[PDB]
């Protein structure tokens, strides 16, 4: 897998991000992950998160798996990086995805973000406690 540089539009919620890529505007959803809804228990705090983290990155990047890398909505599917740590496994581990939505051909980081699961339910983090 290749990382592609990106540029934030506009933080959107928990798990879903308004980048530019390739000088294009693109909704991307985050593989491999699922964070509550707004409305959910944890939503606020999931969007939050990943608004920190993706406002304050000097340099955000996409990388697509082997697989869709669009879904039927027209969003990007990507793993996406602040400064170098993905964002997909940073909620994972603090407690504020699950791992979800784990479809053949693009799960290469499916034991990563498994991993991190198991260390967030152990601590009880957030989902978890
Ligand atoms: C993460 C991901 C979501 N999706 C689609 C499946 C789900 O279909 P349905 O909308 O029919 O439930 C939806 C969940 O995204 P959200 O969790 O953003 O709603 O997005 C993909 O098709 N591929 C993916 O890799
Ligand atoms: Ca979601």
């Amino acid at each position: 897998l290749h990382k592609e540089p990106a540029t934030l539009i506009k933080a959107i919620d928990g798990d879903t991000v308004k980048l530019m890529y390739k000088g294009q505007p693109m909704t991307f959803r985050l593989l491999l992950v699922d964070t509550p809804e707004f409305n959910e228990k944890y939503g606020p705090e999931a969007s939050a998160f990943t608004k920190k983290m993706v406002e304050n990155a000097k340099k955000i990047e996409v990388e697509f798996d082997k697989g869709q890398r669009t879904d039927k909505y027209g969003r990007g599917l990507a793993y996406t990086y602040a400064d170098g740590k993905m964002v997909n496994e940073a909620l994972v581990r603090q407690g504020l995805a699950k791992v979800a939505y784990v479809y053949k051909g693009n799960n290469t980081h499916e034991q990563l973000l498994r991993k991190a699961e198991a260390q967030a339910k152990k601590e009880k983090l957030n989902i978890w406690s």
